[PDB]
């Protein structure tokens, strides 16, 4: 399939924060999630998990949870410029990690690295088929988990607005959940 | 190079390398790909030491052995150990933890290096090269060997070779170091 040259995709990929309301073809959504699934992971343990969120009301709640209060502003983000994107995008993908399914040594959380690898696949694949996304790291984790029925032992790592800009792997259905955690 | 989806699908962990030299141009494309990675607040905490010296690469290989007592998840032995010695190039990927998010007790520098090294690995595969993420190594001795300060964290080793409108990035000469830190 002809998407985009790898070097070109890597160079031209941008954080997209403004989305049209044009629907994402499930065929493209599948190519994006397949790319994430194809990611290398610590010992092929594949600790990444994804919740695909499409409901308007639920997306609006997620957007609210990604607000930055100046008092609690994390490093480098005085505001969260991707906040409205989480509301506007037809699809929001919530990327999580099972920490016990990746390396834990030298005080380092390799699940964070594994999810980074998988989400860079996800973002490059999306850009390659004409979609846009942005890694969102700022959000209230406990409220988000509560909203999506994500168990507290699962760690949420990033949110990915997805839409049109304005050695065997586990089955897709084992690492991607529709609407809420299963 | 190669179609993005195809490269993502066909990329493999390569652990056996030929002795064909890596063309300077390809090495640069691979490092530039890592430089182009997105990162927490564009702070770009990733750093890279490019090692080519035969003896230093042997030492790195010597350092990526698994001690039974410290055997991490799924790696009773390190299958990529010989690769570190064989490969024409080893890229040592590091992170500056203070230059990425640290909240909810999560080390986002690990995520940022993960992102940059997936660019590196995809780019490498796209131009006909092979690589493998090596997470198993003795960080202290490796840091000493390569003059890497202990406040800098080493995240991954990358044998590299042949198989047998966004915000400004930091310049390449500030994140890529030749031979040693
Ligand atoms: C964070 C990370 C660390 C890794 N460390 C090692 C390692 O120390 N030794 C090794 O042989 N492979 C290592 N790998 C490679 C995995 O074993 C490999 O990616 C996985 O089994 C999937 O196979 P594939 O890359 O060919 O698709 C590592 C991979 C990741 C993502
Ligand atoms: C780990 C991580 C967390 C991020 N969190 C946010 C975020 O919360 N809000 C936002 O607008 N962008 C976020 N970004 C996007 C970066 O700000 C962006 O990648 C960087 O500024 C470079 O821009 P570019 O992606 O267009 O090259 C995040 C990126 C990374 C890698």
């Amino acid at each position: 399939f002809q998407s985009m040259d790898t070097l070109e995709a890597i160079r031209t990929r941008r954080s997209v924060r403004a989305f049209s309301d044009r629907p994402v073809e499930p065929e493209k959504l599948q190519m994006v999630l397949e790319a994430a699934r194809q990611a290398p992971s610590w010992a092929n343990m594949q600790c990444s998990r994804f919740v695909v969120v499409q409901d308007a009301e639920v997306k609006a709640k997620i957007s609210e949870l990604s607000f930055v209060e100046a008092f609690f502003a994390p490093l480098g983000y005085r505001t969260n410029p991707a906040q409205k994107a989480l509301a506007e995008a037809p699809v929001v993908i919530v990327a999580c990690g099972v920490p016990g399914e990746s390396g834990d040594l030298r005080g380092q959380q390799y699940y964070m690295t594994d999810v980074g690898i998988a989400t860079e696949n996800l973002m490059l694949a999306a850009h390659a088929v004409g979609l846009g996304s942005v890694f969102v790291g700022v959000f209230g984790e406990e409220q988000l988990g509560d909203l999506l029925d994500i168990p507290p032992e699962i760690r949420i790592v990033g949110l990915f607005p997805l839409g049109y800009p304005r050695p065997a792997r586990k089955p897709l259905d084992e690492i991607v959940f529709q609407g809420k955690w299963k």
